[PDB]
């Protein structure tokens, strides 16, 4: 409604019903699998029974209407579950469940996005409730919408430090339309939870973290209901104390059954079990939000004008990076920005001063940024671009692999790439970002040579489906492309060429232009060099590399300032590996590094003008 | 001594004339390099004075001896206090202060373990505990000694997940040899840090996880000595109320200062400030530790006996993992062994069987396991082996990464690589994990094909310095090499030849048996294919690749159960590319998989034996 209803006893033995025919479905779905984790479900059968069937608000026939309540399975391998709930809300036909796992089937091991009733897949644990943040934020900020977030975690997973970022953040932003909701069933996979049934300690975490924390008995559908009822002004935690494998005889509270589906013979009697306790076949219904969700536009979004860069004049591309998107932010609402307390550093803050109600500060947490970011994105909400150092991105990675596995559209700028950012030394040098990005299967990376290719990258990632990568960097360079000069996803430019050239040096920022500054040391001794600038480096634009290549004698010498495994080089040489006379040489950061001037670094480690210089005269020689 | 000291009126006054030298330095040095973090120094000086000159026992002239206290400066851009404090102490020259991030010195920008005062390097923002509390894990389990272990934090820093990840380990494991000095300066780098000078809030943040807290004046030397004289039978945490950019007038507890050095003409203002409040120049002394920690052997370490495999029988390499690591256990022990809550799926839970006092249980808390790794492996008092599964190795990157960059020796061994793990789906499977670990410049890649390789995979990795990763896989598959077969690094088999070979077909692990099921399907049409198991990745045995090649019309066909990008197609393509009459042509999974049968699966995603067969007849055609 909007007043709780309190349930009488048959509503309360329906739920109670509800929680066991959802106890027989995970069991047998799983048994017919082979696999699964019927034990993971029936902690969570009365939890699951409850949200769906008293306290959220939803079409049933509608999974992803945006006026809906989120649900968010954060311990995704009670995945049998939240099927059965979808089935018996009306939405999945009931026979389907059984080909659970099956290769004929869209209800895989777990929740993946190809299910109308899953926004974000989760099976890496700890990753949902930062999902579920960035959802909660955005309906309270964004939409401005009367919908709730709901996301169940397990005991075992609190041991991952996303979560406590996300529990941090909830507290931040004063979260207080989020419920977590903990399955505290004392036991994960090979061994007890740390914490197993000291509920009090529990309690205390999540209170000193800022959350209104509540402990239930989480196989009590009335303390579920009245728990769920009460709307708080904080974040709520419901701390539910319940049995791992609540309801098979002989099984409920034991270790070594996590993940272990029972076999045949033991189903049929647990099932027949469990099907003495229901009262009544009788199904309750789903009960509908309110659509107070607002429309958002779908278009395509363009820059206001062209760039208003000068050749020959130097900028960085972290800081044209941060003028682009701030540029960005006025054509279209959508857009969103996150950082990791590196604001002043990538230049995300020009967004924040020009759009400050759209950026999310979101602290030293790059994992739970990622997943804001996706939580953001999810249902076409908004448009999120996130930033910090490259180097820090790799903290994230498994948040961008689940993101990529979520069919996200999220965009990343990751700044200060390589050694060139000089004399903080390593831990600031991102070498190894275009390996991790490309090993992404839905990505796109950009690597924008001067401020007119960053502007245009930050324009084309916007509409560009999947997880797009901004490969920024710390010093400046010479703007080298005129303002309209075209770009496109998967199109390299030559910027030097001869009819004399002999080699087709690729280099990218840095790299780029040291490659210019080598070809004006090779002309004095009369040596002309093709230099080609790849503007992506997934996709490469492999046919202007072969035809770049034939021109120079078929050789290519690719320069970055990355390691050697994973990177530029590496994405050429895949690319053209057997063509004839097609040769690939290569200069990359071959070891950790060290402190210095960026010039000098650049020089130590081989891929400067002089190390480009020596590279091409000896393939001439 | 062992009695807590208690400090007269002078000694408290060296030690604040300590920390204003310290102050002094910290300026100086930054505004001569033109860069770092003064402000973040100044903080932290008194805290700096007190343990460096109070409260730690440590050998000045011999930072690395295995008796000293040891101290983790997890806030790693305070590098030139770090660096101030060693010359303070006799070791470094204080001319050398001076050289701070220049090419020519070792005191780089973050610090490193080319420095013998550093155990491992830090700059990535919350991973110093977890080193930390590996150190002191070491001290009360392994070495049983008396050597305290003292961790410094940023409160912006604080937000790190990993960081609260550490803070449950060190109260689970009673880690009452521990303290975290927590630099409550109330800023982060471009904003306050979320909860300022809330100290209760951070005090009851820090018990409810199970902490011994302590709230002080972080710039009283007196309130310092006493927090720090007395030991508890918990982890302590030092809750330091400080000023960031303390005693630098104009700019103690500023915005717009983090990683801003003073300019020549404000520092000279300002160091003559600080100056005039020292009362004598007279240095103090460090004092030395009781010398209790044990010797370790350092020999080459040497599995019992051959492996015990027979040809044609089958088991998977996850579990011939445990056996051989559990086999080595018994050969030296000096081998310990940590898994995040997958032990029973790793197969790690048989050397917990067998070596339980070896064994450290981590919980769903993947980055935390690694820096206990890295902390364990400091000064070799011991030799890691960390497992999972493959897949979540990557929400640890950025602490593998670290781990490079620290000189770590630690081993890693990732599960259920690729989709032929089956009906999980793609949140379990690894597909990116070569990528990665190619990326870490120190690593060395193992991919055993069977249970032989995979027990002599275990025993180089023990015996080989930097990161090694050991990648297995979760069906079974026969076994193929002779139990005395020789194994080396970088070298990989030939497993399949005839004189009529038309392909040289590269597979590993499950595609490599897929390969040998593809040869017994082509040989019916009278195709001859030669197949070649890599055995490592990297580095890939090039010369035999080659000549491999060479002996099947230049053909090579790589065929992986991995992404595209980064990994063994990519790395083979690398390492030929330009060879005459060399083509490598390439099966991969192209796209984020689902779920179904491992068989299903490996055909969906074109990597099966029907897979192979086909691409070897279009080449030969
Ligand atoms: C980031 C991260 N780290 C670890 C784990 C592993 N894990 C889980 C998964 O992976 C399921 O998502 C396993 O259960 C996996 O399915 C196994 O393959 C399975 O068990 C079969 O083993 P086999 O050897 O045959 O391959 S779930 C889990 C424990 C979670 O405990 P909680 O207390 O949080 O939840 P509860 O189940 O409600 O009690 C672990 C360690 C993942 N997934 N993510
Ligand atoms: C995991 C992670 N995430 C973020 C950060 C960035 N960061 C810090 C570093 O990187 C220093 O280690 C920067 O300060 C870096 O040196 C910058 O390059 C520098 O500031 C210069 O900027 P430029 O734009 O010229 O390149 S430190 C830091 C804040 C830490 O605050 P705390 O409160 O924890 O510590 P305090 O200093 O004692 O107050 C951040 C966000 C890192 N490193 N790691
Ligand atoms: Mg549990
Ligand atoms: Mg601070
Ligand atoms: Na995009
Ligand atoms: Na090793």
């Amino acid at each position: 409604m909007e007043s709780y209803h309190k349930p009488d006893q048959q509503k309360l033995q329906a739920l109670k019903d509800t929680a066991n025919r959802l106890r027989i479905s995970s069991i047998q779905a799983t048994t017919a699998a082979g696999s699964g984790h019927p034990t993971s479900c029936c902690s969570a059968a009365e939890i699951m029974a409850v949200l769906f069937f008293h306290t959220m608000r939803y079409k049933s026939q509608d999974p992803r209407n945006p006026h809906n309540d989120r649900f968010v399975l954060s311990k995704g391998h009670a995945a049998p579950i939240l099927y059965a709930v979808w089935a018996e809300a009306g939405f999945l036909a009931e026979a389907e469940l059984l080909n659970l796992r099956k290769i004929s089937s869209d209800l895989d091991g777990h929740p993946v996005p190809k299910q109308a009733f899953t926004d974000v897949a989760t099976g890496s644990l700890g990753q949902g409730l930062g999902a579920a943040c960035g959802m909660a934020y955005t309906g309270k900020y964004f939409d401005k919408a009367s919908y709730r977030v709901y996301c169940l975690l397990g005991d075992g997973e609190l041991s991952e430090g996303s979560v406590w970022e996300a529990m941090a953040f909830a507290s931040i932003y004063k979260l207080d339309n989020l419920v977590a909701i903990l399955d505290i069933n004392r036991l994960g996979q090979s061994d007890p939870a740390p914490l197993q049934h000291q509920m009090d300690i529990y309690q205390k975490r999540c209170e000193a973290f800022g959350w209104h924390a509540i402990i239930v008995d989480g196989h009590s559908v009335e303390e579920l209901c009245k728990a769920f009822g009460q709307a708080k002004h904080q974040p709520t935690a419901i701390i539910a104390k319940t049995f791992k494998g609540r309801g098979i005889t002989g099984v409920e509270d034991k270790e070594s059954w996590h993940g272990k589906p029972l076999p045949k013979n033991m189903a049929e009697q647990i099932i027949q079990e469990i099907y003495s306790q229901i009262q009544s076949k009788k199904k309750i219904l789903a009960t509908p939000p309110q659509e107070d969700a607002p429309s958002v536009d779908i278009a395509n979004i363009r820059m206001p004008s062209l760039p208003s860069y000068k050749v020959g004049d130097k900028i960085a591309t972290r800081k044209a990076y941060g003028q682009a998107l701030a540029k960005l932010g006025h054509a279209s609402d959508r857009i969103i920005a996150l950082d990791g307390d590196t604001k002043n550093s990538t230049f995300s803050e020009i967004f924040k001063k020009e759009h400050p109600d759209r950026f999310i500060e979101c602290y030293i947490a790059e994992q739970n940024m990622v997943s804001i970011a996706v939580g953001c994105a999810t249902r076409n909400r908004t448009v999120p671009f996130c930033s910090t150092f490259a180097a820090f991105f790799t903290r994230a990675f498994d948040q961008i692999r689940m993101a990529a596995i979520s069919e996200s559209n999220i965009n990343l700028c990751g700044s200060h790439c390589g050694v060139s950012i000089g004399e903080d030394g390593p831990s600031q040098m991102a070498l190894e970002d275009l390996a991790m990005f490309r090993s992404v299967p839905t990505s796109t990376v950009f690597y924008p040579s001067d401020g007119v290719a960053t502007e245009k990258a930050v324009e084309l990632a916007a509409n560009t489906k999947g997880i797009c990568f901004i490969r920024t960097s710390r010093p400046e360079n010479a703007i080298i492309y005129n303002n309209n000069e075209d770009f496109q996803v998967g199109q390299a430019k030559v910027v030097l060429k001869s009819k004399d050239d002999q080699v087709t040096v690729i280099g990218a920022g840095v790299t780029l232009h040291e490659a210019l500054a080598a070809a004006e040391l090779l002309k004095k001794e009369k040596i002309n060099i093709r230099v080609l600038d790849p503007f992506t480096i997934k996709p490469l634009d492999r046919k202007l590399i072969l035809d770049s290549a034939r021109a120079t004698k078929g050789r290519i010498l690719t320069v970055e300032d990355h390691y050697y495994e994973g990177g530029i080089g590496e994405a050429v040489s895949s690319a053209v590996v057997g063509e004839p006379g097609i040769t690939v040489t290569h200069l990359a950061v071959n070891r950790v590094p060290r402190s210095g001037k960026p010039a000098e670094l650049l020089k130590m480690f081989g891929i400067d003008r002089d190390a480009i210089a020596q590279a091409v005269r000896g393939l001439i020689t």
